[PDB]
């Protein structure tokens, strides 16, 4: 009986943990669908620039941390946007991956004057869309390793509640 409680108990956590990952996505998916309607005349019209905006530089660094790229150089970024996989890598990257040392040393790297969505709208019909992405996952870890262990909670009750009744 402790076992069936706790698999319902490990159902409702689970349960309760997606809709609060749902919920903390509202946003992610709207991101996601002006990422989405992006035209692609705008992203490829930037990538070409001889220099690289200050703004547009300082995003790109941490967008590349995130990606285990742990380089300062341009050149680094131009190289990982080049891939196409990157119009389909917009739309599957996760949250769990994130390490707690990474966001301990990209922290002191958000620079605050320079990201905003409109202002950035004028440099870029497209840099709109991407700064709302990342920070739908800057605000999903802890918040991801808290949120992972509300996932786990509707998942780790479904997980915990299997593994009591085979107990």
């Amino acid at each position: 009986k402790q076992c069936e409680i706790q698999a319902e108990q490990i159902s409702k956590e689970k349960e309760e943990a997606e809709r609060e990952l749902e919920a903390a996505l509202p946003a992610l998916r709207r991101a996601q669908e002006a990422v989405d309607s992006i035209e692609s005349k705008d992203i490829v019209e930037l990538k070409a620039n001889k220099k690289p905006l200050d703004i547009i530089k300082y995003i790109m660094d941490a967008v590349l941390v995130f990606f285990k790229a742990r380089l300062s150089y341009d050149e680094s970024g131009i190289q990982t946007l080049g891939d196409m996989n990157f119009m389909k890598k917009l739309k599957e990257f996760e949250k769990d991956s994130i390490n707690e040392e990474t966001i301990e040393l990209l922290e002191p790297y958000l620079n605050q004057s320079e990201f905003n969505d409109t202002f950035a709208t004028k440099a870029s019909k497209a840099a709109a869309g991407i700064l709302k992405w990342a920070f739908a996952i800057y605000e999903y870890h802890q918040k991801s390793k808290i949120v992972k262990p509300k996932r786990i909670q509707v998942a780790i009750a479904e997980g915990r509640q299997a593994i009591a009744l085979k107990e």
